[PDB]
């Protein structure tokens, strides 16, 4: 159960962070009382425990992986179907709808969207030799900027190592990326830019990753780090979700506040998905 706990933690942690962060999405840091509980709210009056369309994407990706392995075309079919059933990423979806090209992300897409759906992929392809390559392809479906693709690869590595029990010190050391040829902004993050508290929750991929790493570094447990992450305001839903995936894999499901999990929308459905993805990683 110890091992399963890490996979469930990474998956549910993503949703928990998305739900909590959504409560203060768009608010400047230090202009609102400390967020500590699942109260819902935010610009979209979300009910307590409800998450954003981004977690919806992670769920679609999870289902795609379980049904037909790594299939970017199917991933986009699902995102598009979900997109139209509702009322940079939409541009990617419309590009795919018109051209059939699954890797519809453009060079202008340096946003943090791809970081929102890492967990599902790593849970299922943890042991695949081309994991980082798969992560890059999954990011390319909606975002094409160098730094967004590389940030996704770094998070993929972080999650794989965390799931394998790597210590916090090793995760933050980011050894394989030190001296690597990365976009300048991401290089600054890997070299220690995350040790300093950010002035807000960034929407830019490298900045979002740095904010999550900062919260992970300073937090002593899942709850403390999560609160640090979401209280940065800004794109708190995504920063919270990125922190949630990493901290969830590191601390485990059992370490996530029970009241947050009990309030979480589709908790049971996600637990089932997480376990199924983990099972898939241990099979053929």
């Amino acid at each position: 159960k110890e091992r399963q706990d890490r996979r469930l933690g990474a998956f549910l942690g993503l949703a928990v962070g998305d739900a909590l962060g959504a409560q203060v999405e768009g608010l400047p840091k230090g202009t609102f009382p400390e967020v500590r509980e699942m109260k819902g709210g935010g610009p979209h009056r979300l009910p307590p425990g409800f998450w954003t369309d981004d977690t919806s994407q992670a769920l679609c990706l999870a289902e795609s992986l379980l049904q037909r392995g790594f299939d970017p075309k199917d991933q986009m079919d699902r995102y598009l179907r979900w997109y139209r059933e509702g009322y940079a990423t939409r541009r990617a979806l419309e590009r795919y709808a018109a051209t059939g090209d699954p890797y519809a992300g453009d060079e202008a897409g340096a946003g943090n969207g791809p970081l929102m759906r890492l967990a599902p992929l790593v849970l299922a392809y943890e042991n695949h030799p081309d994991l980082l390559s798969l992560a890059r392809r999954a990011a390319r479906t909606t975002h094409g900027a160098r730094e967004a693709l590389e940030a996704t690869e770094v998070l993929a590595w972080l999650l794989r190592e965390a799931l394998r029990g790597a210590p916090k010190e090793a995760l933050l050391a980011l050894e394989p990326f030190r001296g690597a040829d990365l976009h300048p902004a991401l290089r600054r993050v890997v070299e220690g830019g995350f040790w300093e508290a950010p002035e807000e929750g960034p929407g830019y991929a490298p900045g979002t990753l740095a904010a999550a790493l900062w919260a992970f570094a300073r937090g002593r447990d899942f709850e403390e780090g999560m609160r640090l992450a979401v209280n940065l305001g800004g794109d708190a839903d995504t920063v919270g979700a990125v922190y949630g995936q990493l901290a969830g894999a590191y601390y485990g499901l059992g370490a996530i506040p029970g009241r947050w999990l009990r309030a979480l929308h589709l908790r049971e459905e996600m637990e089932a998905l997480a376990l199924a993805l983990y099972r898939m990683s241990m099979a053929s």
